[PDB]
């Protein structure tokens, strides 16, 4: 027993960092097969940063404008192609170290480990949740630009985020790696507000479902609810709504503690209406929010990879 | 900027774990050169764990009685030796991907990296302090034991934990990598009451700090205290005395925030002695103790391994 926030181990993503240096601007690429990903705007100067038009500006540049280190290994650059918001370096070297892997977009409320890296060297390893407004409350400085986000299935590692920025209230932004951002921001030195900042409901029906299982139950009442006045209160606290399909995504939680969803939701109900009171649930005395139904189900039966 | 609860690159140590099964009993081995350390009580049935005389249950045990796999590759049991509560097994191959490493003890309140196993293989990586009653707060199922905990030192894994049991609290006990367990335990299966928990000052001193420097500065104030008043007001609520050693550890965090350590001690004695009102530090609710003040320079200053 006992719950943590944990992240996938993340060895078969440590072999993939390199360090990407274009002008005088370093930071890191993911080095898969025979192409280095990182983000575009290692292209520009800080000039550049308030209004670039990237096409120009990759116009300009020529494969030996890109120095690729894996370690003390020189990559030569043979092509360099746009994505988007990535940049594609087509090196002369396949890494060997290549995982099985595919590139996946996650959705808001779903979570990732992030390997934060710098200088193409990986620094810490840690969990995050996409929030609803699309940015993540990451641990980025200066030069982790590049770092990845990955979820590990059986073999495969799906990467599904690519570093770029930071925003003033100290939330980042990123890419997934077809260079499409989440959320409506663009690499561009301006104000651009992220949303209003949501609860992920679903996950916070999940970590209670992990409580109960480890036998922090006082929460549990008699009371019940419908899914529709759950979400009129919920709604009022800035909680996202909670779905059919949230539903039965927390249908094996529902199932192994034979609590009912929306019996659970009644519970969520009043600890919104009542607070705590001054208690704690798995050490906590705010609800967790950056646990899926998945992550707790993984954590609390031991998948491996 | 941003502050997580960030754990050790685990590829290293990835690469070490191996499946040890003795009888019915399968756990983790830590497979270093050619000796693979795991605990002891692989040799016992659950009939011997209420008194076991582990001397002679190991006398009673052979080589061939060890069956020792690195994914699909049989290692073959040469020797078997006992250290205090771990066994060592000598195999005919020594591991390649074995890295520079050595064994070290942690303190009380020091933090390390836990990679949690089943069957050999790792599940997920996540961050754990030694609590000042020598047990961890980890997640752990069974199945899990001979899972490591460590630090990276630059190029140099210190493994400091391998895990043995679970206390009816929930909380989890083990032994240094030499086989000294950690506090007053004993690996049998009877009633062995951790001491009272405390809550480690240095460390939430440390993560004060790493909320100023992340722009959370609401806490501060223009109060001053010596160290003695302050431990006054401490040990009242559970708070393990700060030492002067603490406040030398604490220096580089002075230094770089300007604020003085005592300044921010009479910042602490104000939180509790009137609590934070309903407001948070880097979105807790609560003090966090898990963070030592070298974690909070690493995760602040971009080190990597
Ligand atoms: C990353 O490229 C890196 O690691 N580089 C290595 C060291 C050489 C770097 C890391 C940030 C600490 N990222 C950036 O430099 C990005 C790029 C891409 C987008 C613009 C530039 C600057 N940048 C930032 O992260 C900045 N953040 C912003 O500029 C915010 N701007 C504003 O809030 C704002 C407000 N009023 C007026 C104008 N701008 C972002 C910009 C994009 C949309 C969201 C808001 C800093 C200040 C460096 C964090
Ligand atoms: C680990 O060996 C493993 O992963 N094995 C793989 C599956 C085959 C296993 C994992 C635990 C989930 N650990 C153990 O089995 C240890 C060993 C070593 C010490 C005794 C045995 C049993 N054990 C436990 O972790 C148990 N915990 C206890 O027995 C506590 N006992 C009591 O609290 C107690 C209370 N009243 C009377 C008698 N005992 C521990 C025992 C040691 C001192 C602290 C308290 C379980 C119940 C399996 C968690």
């Amino acid at each position: 027993s006992g719950f943590r926030k944990m992240a996938f181990p993340s060895g078969k993503v440590e072999g993939c960092m390199v360090q990407v240096t274009c002008g005088t601007t370093t930071l890191n690429g993911l080095w898969l097969d025979d192409v280095v990903y990182c983000p575009r705007h290692v292209i520009c100067t800080s000039e550049d940063m308030l209004n670039p038009n990237y096409e120009d500006l990759l116009i300009r540049k020529s494969n030996h404008n890109f120095l690729v280190q894996a370690g003390n290994v020189q990559l030569r650059v043979i092509g360099h192609s746009m994505q988007n918001c990535v940049l594609k370096l087509k090196v002369d070297t396949a890494n060997p170290k290549t995982p099985k892997y595919k590139f996946v977009r996650i959705q808001p409320g779903q979570t990732f480990s992030v390997l934060a890296c710098y200088n193409g060297s990986p620094s810490g390893v840690y969990q995050c949740a996409m929030r609803p407004n699309f940015t993540i409350k990451g641990s980025f400085l200066n030069g982790s630009c590049g770092s990845v986000g990955f979820n590990i299935d059986y073999d495969c590692v799906s990467f599904c985020y690519m570093h770029h920025m930071e925003l003033p209230t100290g939330v980042h932004a990123g890419t997934d790696l077809e260079g499409n951002f989440y959320g409506p921001f663009v690499d561009r030195q301006t104000a651009q507000a992220a949303g209003t900042d949501t609860t992920i409901t679903v996950n916070v029906l999940a970590w209670l479902y992990a409580a109960v299982i480890n036998g922090d139950r006082w929460f549990l009442n008699r009371f019940t609810t419908t899914l529709n006045d759950f979400n009129l209160v919920a709604m009022k606290y800035n909680y996202e709504p909670l779905t059919q399909d949230h539903v039965d995504i927390l249908g094996p939680l529902s199932a192994q503690t034979g609590i009912a969803v929306l019996d659970m939701c009644a519970s969520l109900k009043e600890l919104l209406q009542n607070g705590m009171n001054g208690r704690t649930i798995l050490g906590s005395a705010l609800l967790e929010d950056e646990f899926t139904p998945f992550d707790v189900v993984r954590q609390c039966s031991g998948v491996t990879f």
